[PDB]
């Protein structure tokens, strides 16, 4: 039984404990792939899909050629482009298909998933392993909320790293944002 | 009282009678604006919005720099870009705003609307007048169905005209379609 | 080569052919199913998907419990619910999945497609066959000057809007007070 | 300059500041309103809009009649319904419209914003003030190394997920059988 604001603290504490189990060799590699790929696609189902979109948007703001798998105006992938798949289970059929198709086209696949031996993980060129396996990790939140929150924060850290690599600062960064609404 | 297939014929007959009141000077101009603008944005609310998206998609397939107002990855408009607004009423507040903002940025606005003296029509550089004013036009369909259907067919005719101008044929046209699903 | 208004005429010309081809017997079953199923789900990919959204919207307007497969707020399907899938080829991988999954849940699947023997057509309880088969082509019948599946998508829209009319007929529905009022 | 995992730590550091700032009294009213209103509508633009969708999805999962302003299938708001608007600046033109329209329909409007005197904040029945005012800046309190409204959007997500917990507490809800099963 507790205050709404106290629940915010409990989440932040789950996030802090959980995020502090993510490995950095893989992450810094993801930034490097984003920097060298001509197009970047993000992907996810459900709420993870929302976090993908949030990451693609910020990538576009920074001037990258970023897209989201499954949207009306998604362009074709070409050889060497990157696909970033956020999936807790690593078993979502649609996402398994996206990874396979990417690979068939000689795209590069990065997967952020709990289980690296999952269907999606086994297709990936790069795996960023997220916490939450049967080994470890506490959460009082609904089914996949912690993973989804972790996805967002991790995406937004990759944004910071990209900013650093590009010598960009928050106060003065030019953003390519929509201007018709 | 009638067969489902008979209702299809009645719709086609409303469409045929209705579409045969559209003026061609304005239309051919829209194609010409699409051909010369570096970016094209489409826009609409509700079902008209769906037709906008359907038109933007086909524009992208043909290699144009096409976007839809209000989507996650919509880029900024620049001077000289085109905004194509489909609105029956010409009074939707959000669309009035999009037109005004476009104009402030020195974009070009084309409006497909029933009432050229509407809020959206008065902002437009180009008006394609659609049938259905108090003067004319029969429809046994729900509120805005005929206008929405007419929008689709008109968009798809502009596609044909663009194909013609570009010396493209349906059987052999290269399309830039999504390839990850 | 041709006025834009002349292309409209051509497009109309092609849709008239498509309408005469459609078997009303299957079409009429569709509306019956919409009227009896507690939930209705529409689906498609790309433009066909846009036409599925347009239909679901009008079903909602009529007071049906209508949904679109794949959206954030889509609820679970329960036994006896209807899923309506528009697919030209009947081979789109996501939609094969949706059809097979619906069937496994004992949903009723209605497929609108060119190929009744396609992967999606074979899962369907009801098939609404649209024109454009390699057969109707080589044998003189079907011709489109439009790209890709444009004629099919157009036919979908028009067919779905015709189904709305049949529904309104069957009911007493104007009473479109089910329209959004926010934003 | 810093490891990606070090940036995660920094982001967390900023969210902790934002949580201590939030007045629980207003937060608690939000959940009360969610529990009493027959329909709940969420809204936002851009990323904030994504967080509004994430919240609406979880409300649906809990069996609430939840909707997202601006979607194809969004139903009309009726008197007494709740609209929850996330906006940093409280000046986004569409959202000003949504708030004023909701109020005119006698909906209840809850605004989550940095500026309670913003256009949206002035329409709100309930305001959940988030940090980041020019004041909290110049006076030492608020600092972000992240672009644009990233910290605010993150705070929104986390705040909405906290509200879910309070709702689950208040109820007996696991019983997330309200999850999509098609596709």
């Amino acid at each position: 039984g507790m205050k709404t604001t106290e629940y915010v603290a409990e989440i932040l504490n789950e996030l802090h404990n959980s995020a502090a189990y993510i490995s950095n060799e893989e992450a810094d590699q993801l930034a490097d792939h984003i920097l060298s790929s001509h197009q970047i696609f993000t992907a996810g189902a459900g709420r993870s899909g929302l976090m993908a979109k949030s990451f693609a948007m910020r990538l576009m703001h920074m001037g990258f050629n970023a897209h989201i798998v499954g949207e009306i105006l998604t362009p074709p992938l070409a050889e060497g482009d990157l696909v970033i798949i956020g999936s807790g289970s690593g078993e979502t059929k649609s996402l398994i298909h996206t990874a396979a198709k990417a690979k068939s086209l000689h795209g590069i696949v990065a997967a952020l998933t709990i289980n690296p031996e999952s269907s999606i993980g086994k297709q990936a060129d790069l795996i960023i392993r997220m916490p939450g396996s049967p080994k470890d990790y506490k959460t009082i939140q609904p089914m996949g909320s912690l993973f989804e929150q972790t996805l967002l924060l991790f995406y937004d850290a990759v944004i910071l790293k990209l900013m650093e690599k590009k010598g960009l600062d928050s106060e003065t960064m030019f953003t390519h944002h929509a201007n018709l609404e």
